[PDB]
RNA sequence: GGGGCGGUAGCUCAGCCUGGGAGAGCACCGGACUGAAGAUCCGGGUGUCGGGGGUUCAAAUCCCCCCCGCCCC
């Protein structure tokens, strides 16, 4: 926290060089006079290193909203070490906190609010469980509500995390499959949830896509999503309500199939039966099993009488030594 | 044509009032971690601030023009 001096016709080069040294303090604004210009600096030693005229002076604090605050920066090392990563969905700020941190948590909510001032609700985060794959959350601050529209990849998505499942992080995957699609194709997505996958797909390609859901409330929300992104989508989507295993025999075949399988569930055979060109099957695999997992996929392809090449990518970290992964049936 | 707003990383966005650090979260990539975990830990910015001009020693920030998306005549 300090500073330096420079003639008005020279100030720029001083700024750029002092920025090369990184000594230029940024948490304070700089005073300008017709005579000279005065800049703040972090360490005066390196300032006399370059010999630039350096007078210790009082320069004004920058507005808070202009300073590069950070979650690490805004918290003590202990409470930061305890707290888990921050995930924002609409205006809901979701964060893992242990109890010991929960006692000292008001500092936490202060830090979150500082980092983002539009987050109207803040909730402690638990684990996924149950048929509907919902996540456990008990609000720590704000309006006692867990439903919002959430902008992602040019798409709007309403959610009530209390009654439905959604995870923003796999948007990358949701984008990645989207550009892998081709226009005019026919794709089926079981275990849709709301429609993050076929919405983000429909936005980017002109495609008919059918979705399957048991969670009736997730069907309600998906129905709501269809209007907003119906104005916004090139493609068209059909939402069928029911169990994947009844619907899949009773529905025709599709070019592509994308199965975000619930954990502990096997739908590889059933999905491979309906897909014509490619299938994307998501499962949870331990690192050693990945290759073996590929073998498994291949085995099913042989039973299906389908000659196809398969590859597998590590979609995300599920647990210690365990990743959520995806397989890409490429049928000939 | 007119005006009201928006165009910053891959997504969602701060920053602009009042000129001087390209940032946040997640994404993405590489590494690590044995019981439950749609996690967690370590490292990395991947950028034509829509474009051009003007002003100033200096523009993401102030001015004009052009392009593109929502809303009003
Ligand atoms: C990762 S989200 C998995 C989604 O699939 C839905 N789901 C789980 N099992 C089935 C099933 N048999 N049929 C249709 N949807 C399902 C759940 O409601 C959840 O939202």
């Amino acid at each position: 926290m300090s500073g330096v001096k420079v003639r008005r016709e020279d100030a720029k080069k001083v700024l750029e060089l002092l920025k090369s040294v990184g000594i230029l303090d940024g948490k304070r604004k700089a005073i300008r006079d017709e005579k000279y210009v005065i800049f703040p600096v972090t360490d005066t030693n390196i300032a006399k290193s370059l010999g630039l005229e350096v007078v210790d002076v009082e320069l004004p604090m920058r507005p808070e909203r202009q300073i590069y605050k950070n979650l690490e920066d805004l918290l003590p090392r202990e409470i930061f070490k305890k707290l888990g990563r921050l995930d924002i969905v609409g205006d809901i700020a979701i964060v893992s906190i242990p109890d010991e941190i929960l006692s000292e948590r008001e500092v936490i909510v202060s830090a979150i609010r500082k980092l983002y001032p539009k987050v109207k609700v803040i909730a402690r985060r638990g684990f996924h469980s149950g048929l509907y794959r919902i996540r456990e959350l008990e609000v720590i601050w704000g309006e006692n509500r867990l439903h919002t529209i959430h902008k992602e990849n040019g798409v709007l998505i309403k959610v009530d995390l209390s009654k439905v499942f959604f995870n923003p992080r796999m948007k990358g995957e949701r984008y990645r499959i989207a550009q892998l699609v081709n226009d005019g194709e026919r794709i089926l997505v079981p275990f849709a949830g709301v429609i993050p996958y076929p919405l983000v797909i429909a936005r980017f390609k002109n495609v008919e896509v059918y979705a399957v859901e048991i969670n009736e409330f997730a069907v309600k929300l998906a129905e709501e999503n269809l209007e907003l992104n119906r104005d916004r989508l090139k493609g068209k989507i059909k939402i069928i309500h029911g169990d994947v295993f009844e619907v899949l025999p009773n529905l025709p075949n599709f070019d592509r199939v994308v199965s975000p399988t619930p954990k502990g569930v096997d739908a590889l055979s059933l999905t491979l039966s309906k897909a014509e060109k490619f299938l994307h099957y998501y499962d949870f695999v331990h690192e050693s099993e990945i290759e073996r997992f590929r073998e498994r996929v291949l085995e099913e392809c042989r039973r299906q009488g389908k000659e196809c090449r398969v590859s597998v990518r590590k979609v995300s970290d599920y647990k210690p030594h365990v990743y959520k992964v995806c397989a890409d049936v490429e049928i000939l």
